């Protein structure tokens, strides 16, 4: 049975990736040292919550607030909360023309609330990580895979049309899921992803290779930055974050030379994250979801967790997505 610790533990990491990856976006290379020292100054600040959160943490807000007021998963409602959250806070980093979706949900032209998602990207849909960023709640609150899977599926859907963009929602929330089974080993975890996904993308399993991918890394030694960013990538397409995401929280496992021993491994996976530079907050976000639902509450510390925006207000709605999933069982 999934414990709040790591239902709470899910929602802080993902708040901890986002507003600690943030101020590092679109850095093509990182350097670790100004992140080792973005952390000290953290960790000494006198003030609290000065770390704002992006569109990640926004979107994963209003998935939470769908999901308790309609727990048996209404898309409608989820869209809806979706643009008010949009226009209501209009400035906090969506981009890849995610806005040209809100807007078409706000005007009373489009009544198929899937469809201005379709007709983004000349018809193609958004192969963004817009859907995967935000859908770390759905395996929080739906313990059954095949309810996982579909409502990971129908939450990206109504931002994000192109089988790369679900997809990878999907992968994200499956990892979400199995990390939240309890103590396991990274071949047989990577099996549990690729076993699913060879089912539903099944060239024409670009994940899937990406997860193979990630099992030869971690079998191989001394692995640079740069061979992750070049072969998984860092970027805002779903296919070259989830995968980085998934490959951090499992590197994070064990210690990296390079990451002073005092973090633990939760730490460890949002500082080793954001070293990857690119889309930071984002991969950060989906890694530290996946790392919080494994490691729980435990490694969620009181002066990182108190530097982000909002805290409060998500550690109390990890208690609402707790009550979601009791009821499910
Ligand atoms: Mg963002």
């Amino acid at each position: 049975m999934v414990s709040l610790a790591q239902v709470r533990g899910a929602l802080c990491g993902a708040l901890l990736g986002d507003c600690m990856g943030a101020e590092f976006e679109g850095s093509d290379a990182v350097e670790l040292p100004d992140v080792l020292e973005f952390v000290r100054l953290l960790e000494k600040e006198k003030k609290a919550g000065t770390l704002f959160y992006t569109d990640d943490t926004a979107m994963t807000r209003a998935v939470i607030q769908s999901l308790i007021a309609k727990p048996d998963f209404d898309e409608v409602d989820m869209a809806k909360r979706f643009a008010e959250e949009y226009k209501k806070e209009p400035t906090r980093g969506y981009g890849a023309g995610v806005v040209q979706v809100f807007k078409k949900l706000l005007s009373p032209k489009y009544s198929d609330v899937f469809q201005p998602a379709r007709e983004q990207f000349d018809g193609k849909g958004s192969y963004g990580n817009g859907g995967a960023m935000r859908v770390a709640s759905i395996a929080l609150a739906y313990p059954n895979i095949q309810d996982v899977i579909k409502f990971a599926r129908r939450s990206a859907q109504l931002t994000h049309a192109s089988p790369l963009g679900y997809n990878g929602a999907i992968l994200q929330a499956l990892a979400v899921h199995f990390a939240l089974q309890g103590e396991l080993k990274r071949d047989t975890f990577l099996e549990q992803l690729i076993g699913e996904m060879e089912r539903i993308e099944g060239v024409k399993l670009p994940f899937c290779s990406r997860l193979k991918k990630i099992k030869e890394f971690l079998a191989s030694s001394n692995v640079p930055k740069a061979d992750i960013v070049d072969e998984l990538g860092h970027g805002i397409a779903a296919l070259e974050s989830v995968p980085t995401a998934i490959y951090s929280f499992l590197h994070c496992m064990e210690s990296d030379p390079d990451i002073p021993d005092l973090y633990n491994n939760l730490q460890r996976t949002i500082i080793y994250s954001i070293s990857l530079g690119g889309d930071t907050d984002t991969i950060a976000t989906m890694a530290g979801a996946i790392a919080g639902a494994y490691y729980g509450m435990d490694q969620v510390t009181p002066s990182w967790k108190r530097s982000c925006e909002a805290i409060v207000e998500t550690e109390e709605s990890a208690v609402k997505l707790y009550e979601l999933y009791c009821k499910q069982l």
